[PDB]
């Protein structure tokens, strides 16, 4: 983990862009990969907190340049790029700030009915065009391998929990991933370009027009299972729920909704294990103890 002061941020940008005058700067947000800075009210600069974060940002930049003006909703435009350095492919990047506010489930719900329906449609058409983008000229490392992800989470959790879980409890972790790995449904799909973090936080909304005005944060985007872009919208507390996602699925013309529902059912339990990782890292007691209670509740077979 690498941190930044405002001065370090400003100095880095000025070094590469002497004639870009920085009048205002504030911290706009912070996720697992980057800190976001709003500069001069109209740009979002992301700085990576780790090499993985820097790779993801390098990826975002490349993907955004590649699909610029290609989609039915506006996405950020790359205006500034940093430099490579050591384990960091991309020292920072600057994007045009799209105006709008997140389409939260709350916000979605208080919306007129005609407008709730239009949002479902616009989202469906966005994902449809996104998932139709030709995948032929992407490097193979942009193709996600869920088996690889599974095997990594399994290994992380075991090391993470080595001083907490007795042998029999640890076996439940291995068995949970084994079971997942044995099911073709999760691995036999047609790969395509996906957002990969397609949720309310990353959908921007225009409260004058009552329409969605952007999609943002392409730092996780990759070649993967397109069903993942619907599943990231389904969770009931934090996201949209099935009545809204169903409308999206129908406008998108999905041919196997039952399979999508099955994958969400797997992901529910999956998220709980994943959250142990971030949970122990960020020191969130909710994510950690819940996941740990889940493991203990498991009976093999």
């Amino acid at each position: 983990m690498r941190t930044y002061t405002f001065d370090q941020v400003e100095k880095a940008i000025e070094q590469l862009y002497p004639d870009f005058t920085i009048n205002t700067i504030e911290i706009s947000g912070e996720g697992n990969d980057c800190i976001a800075y709003e500069i001069n009210r109209d740009f979002i600069f992301k700085f990576p907190k780790h090499s993985r974060g820097s790779t993801n940002l390098f990826n975002e930049v490349n993907i955004l340049k590649r699909i610029h003006n290609k989609l039915p909703l506006p996405i950020p435009e790359v205006v500034f790029t940093g430099m490579p350095s050591e384990t960091y492919q991309m020292s920072f990047a600057g994007f045009t700030k799209i105006k709008g506010v997140p389409l939260t489930p709350l916000l979605l719900n208080n919306l007129p009915k005609q407008s709730q329906n239009q949002a479902a449609k616009d989202l469906a058409r966005f994902l449809s065009e996104l998932h139709s983008i030709n995948i032929s000229g992407f490097k193979s490392n942009l193709v996600l391998d869920f088996r690889e992800k599974i095997n990594e989470d399994n290994k992380k959790i075991k090391k993470l929990l080595s001083r907490e879980l007795k042998g029999p409890q640890m076996k439940k972790v291995d068995d949970f991933y084994r079971d997942i790995l044995e099911n073709e449904i999760y691995f036999k799909y047609y790969p395509c370009l996906i957002h990969n973090d397609f949720s309310s936080d990353h959908i921007l909304f225009d409260t004058e027009k009552n329409t969605i005005c952007g999609i943002i944060d392409f730092g996780d985007a990759a070649i993967s299972d397109p069903d993942n872009d619907f599943i990231s919208l389904m969770e009931d507390d934090e996201e949209y729920g099935m009545e809204f996602v169903s409308k999206i699925l129908n406008h998108y013309k999905h041919k196997d909704i039952p399979t999508v529902l099955e994958k969400y059912r797997m992901k529910e339990k999956y998220w709980s294990f994943e959250k142990i990782i971030y949970g122990k890292e960020y020191g969130y007691m909710d994510w950690y103890e819940e996941g740990l209670n889940e493991i203990r509740s498991i009976k093999i077979k």
